[PDB]
């Protein structure tokens, strides 16, 4: 895949660690561009900047060349903004965890489910 | 991924051609073992053998080393047998198309939906 969209919820009390190896492997296939996105509640400039900082800190966990990482912050519904960016990039692949790591009630979380169903590109659900 | 499960519906009047590049790429990441599975209605020996022959013919479309391809025929519910084999292999990845290529009513077909939700491993929905 050329353009890989990697949505990350920065509030994940516990980060979804298993996505790291998958993002790294998928990126190595074609030296993809890796686009990290976090969607926050909709001052806002300050909230956006702090969200971007947290997202870059998470991205430090990934072995991907610096030149290939790109960062995006959006506001509102996570599924809507994930899908809008997948369309506009456009993404060749979206890589999403099945749900938050500490919660097992739902086999797919609401955003994972929507994104796998509605994306126009391939979607890798990681567990 | 080490063991990749690739379920194929051999009756697909039109084969899902976009899965080829994805299976091939995913297999190249770690020289995975690639397990093709087709699930048929439940003489049966003859039906199983003919189904396996059709499945091997489809597999000829894929650029994967011969040593790494493996073939499986099961009987009954496709989602149940896909998930059973994913568990028993065990599969590190299941690669499935979103739906049949000629039918657009449902953004996810019934088997794609079940498998993405219920697999214990990562699942790549291809479109
Ligand atoms: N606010 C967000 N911004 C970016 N990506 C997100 C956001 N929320 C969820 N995601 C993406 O979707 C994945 C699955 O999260 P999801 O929210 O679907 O599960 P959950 O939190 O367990 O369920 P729910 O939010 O429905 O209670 C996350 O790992 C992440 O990739
Ligand atoms: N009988 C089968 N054996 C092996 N894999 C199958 C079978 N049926 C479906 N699949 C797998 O699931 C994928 C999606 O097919 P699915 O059956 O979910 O979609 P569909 O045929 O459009 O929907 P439906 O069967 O619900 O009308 C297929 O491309 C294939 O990977
Ligand atoms: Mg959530
Ligand atoms: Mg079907």
């Amino acid at each position: 895949s050329n353009a890989i969209l990697v949505p990350i919820d920065i509030s994940d009390k516990e980060f979804t660690e298993r996505i790291i190896s998958h993002v790294e492997s998928e990126a190595r296939i074609d030296d993809a561009e890796v686009h990290f996105l976090t969607v926050i509640p909709s001052g806002m400039d300050e909230l956006r900047e702090g969200s971007e900082t947290q997202l870059k800190e998470i991205a430090k966990k990934f072995s991907i060349p610096e030149d290939r990482m790109h960062f995006h912050v959006a506001e509102g519904s996570p599924k809507d903004k994930i899908l809008a960016l997948a369309k506009s990039l456009p993404a060749d692949l979206v890589i999403i965890a099945s749900h938050r790591p500490d919660i097992t009630t739902y086999l797919l979380g609401s955003n994972a489910a929507a994104v796998v169903r509605h994306a126009e590109c391939s979607v890798l659900v990681v567990r």
